[PDB]
């Protein structure tokens, strides 16, 4: 067993060196490590608190609600830099974990970093990281059972960033770095690439809500697919990034970020995306996301039970200014931590059924046309023109029974690219309509993205894109081969994908 373990975060840490593709000219500061108080590292102990703290959608709080949590940006604010509870150092703490702060020294690797991005620790890490902030919040303001709110961007009216983080800095909740295109009641783009759609706000809307629905059911279709790769002690620059994590959830970062600075700061960069408010509240809702898959209750659908990441742990000030390790395992039970999410208290989510159309036979033409199977073609391949290339399927026509106990995943491997700059590349699958035929950017043969925050420690990634439902919206069920069409967006001029491979993958019960 080798987890993941951080170090004593007020003796071993340095100034972020990674992921931040212009130091030179970074608007935020890269020393990042957490104040020295002489404190001893406590273990965890469940909270013993009266009620459960109930988040709430950022666009629908009372007055309470909304007046507390300006109230504790407020009092964290004002806080002296070095106190650990300042709006400073709880921002740099993303930076620390995020950036390059901490070696695995404690697990016998002292020259690897910890990068809790990009694998299996992103979700339990920012769910602790939050859980510390809010009770800090809470503490400063002496409300007991203050909660944070969520940007419910799966639900409609809750897309825009909602008005109580906007106006001028007289607002606690305002950041001036942020994309001045989108704080103006603009729709997000869960699926943004840098460049704004020309698209109608019903159109953006839905292909939002078929974002969710891509991210949390048709890619993530089991722990590895929805949590992201294995990652241990030892393990120095992926494993696979999950599907949230490259989705939704990085679109949202690049989307409010402010293009118009050296690194997109705030929210475009991990090292400066905790000087945003907004960032805490867009990772609540990141949150309440794996809360939603488990309660999907579909196949594939359980947490990790591997001790390699059970057992693996960070270190966090609380708001006594004390030193807490925690660990994975203890972060999966929401009544646990005495916290959760107000939800609607419906038939169903909004986005529960934003499974793309199934596509007509009459739209398509017999074949995907000449193109050469991965056994003809020699890898690897550069993504500075578009990419396509027919992948052996491991079968064909496979009953339901059988898709009801594997899934049949696309692995896209050895993804090689500088990462000093935002890179993403779009993922199609066995599109061959007929010309003229009315297209979308949520149509079936989307299998998504691979979208990549700056993490230069070249770096290598995987991708892995789910199959049960897309072959069937595309009537190629029994079709031998699957057509794979990459598309470069952004960032993808020096990029190199080495293997590209479609495999049957059990779902774990
Ligand atoms: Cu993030
Ligand atoms: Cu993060
Ligand atoms: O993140
Ligand atoms: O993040
Ligand atoms: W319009």
């Amino acid at each position: 067993l080798a987890p993941i373990t951080a170090p004593d975060i007020t003796s071993i840490c340095k100034d972020a060196s990674s992921g931040i593709g212009n130091q030179e000219g970074a608007i935020r500061t890269r020393k990042c490590c957490p104040p020295s108080l002489g404190k001893k590292i406590k273990d965890f102990q469940f909270p013993n608190d009266k009620k459960v703290r109930m988040r709430w959608p950022a666009h629908k709080g009372t007055k309470k609600q909304v007046d507390d949590y300006r109230r504790a940006i407020a009092a964290m604010r004002a806080l002296p830099d070095d106190d650990p509870r300042s709006f400073v150092s709880q921002a740099k703490i993303h930076c620390a974990y995020c950036n390059g702060g901490y070696t695995q020294v404690d697990s016998g690797f002292p020259d690897i970093d910890i990068q809790i991005h990009n694998s299996w620790l992103f979700f339990p890490f920012h769910r602790w990281y939050l859980y510390f902030y809010e009770r800090i919040l809470g503490s400063l303001i002496d409300e007991p059972n203050f909660a944070l709110p969520y940007w419910k961007w799966d639900e409609p009216k809750g897309m825009p960033i909602s008005n109580i983080f906007l106006g001028d800095a007289s607002n606690p909740l305002y950041d001036q770095y942020r994309d001045a295109n989108h704080i103006e009641d603009r729709i997000v783009d869960l699926d943004y690439d840098g460049k704004d759609k020309d698209i109608p706000d019903q159109q953006q809307v839905a292909c939002n809500l078929s974002t969710v629905y891509r991210d949390l059911v048709r890619n993530g279709v089991d722990p590895t697919s929805f949590f992201g790769g294995k990652y241990v002690a030892g393990d120095s620059p992926d494993p696979s990034v999950g599907s949230v994590e490259a989705g939704s959830h990085t679109a949202v970062h690049r989307w409010v970020g402010d293009p118009t600075q050296p690194n997109n700061e705030d929210m475009g960069n991990f090292y400066s995306a905790g000087y945003d408010p907004v960032f805490y509240i867009h990772h609540a809702n990141v949150d309440r996301m794996w809360k939603l898959w488990k309660e999907l209750r579909l196949p594939g659908h359980v947490d990790i039970t591997d001790p390699d990441w059970l057992n693996a742990s960070y270190v966090f000030y609380d708001e006594n200014k004390d030193l807490v390790r925690v660990y994975n395992k203890d972060c999966v039970n929401l009544d646990k931590l005495k916290y959760n999410f107000i939800e609607n208290s419906k038939e169903v989510f909004p986005w529960r059924n934003s499974r793309p159309p199934q596509r007509r036979k009459s739209a398509q033409v017999a074949t995907t046309g000449d193109v050469k199977t991965v056994e003809q073609t020699k890898f690897p391949v550069r993504l500075n023109q578009i990419f396509k290339v027919r992948v052996k399927r491991p079968a064909v026509n496979r009953t339901e029974e059988e898709k009801d106990q594997a899934n049949e995943v696309l692995l896209i491997k050895k993804i090689k690219y500088d990462s000093g700059k935002f890179v993403k590349f779009d993922v199609f699958v066995n599109d061959k309509l007929k010309d003229g035929v009315f297209t979308t950017p949520c149509d079936p043969e989307y299998a998504g993205g691979f979208a990549q925050i700056p993490h230069n420690d070249v770096m290598t990634s995987t991708a892995r894109f789910g199959l049960n439902e897309l072959l069937e919206d595309t009537n190629t069920e029994g079709e031998e081969y699957a057509t794979v069409t990459l598309v470069p967006r952004t960032g993808c001029e020096d990029l190199t994908v080495g293997e590209i491979k479609i495999e049957l993958v059990p779902i774990p019960k």
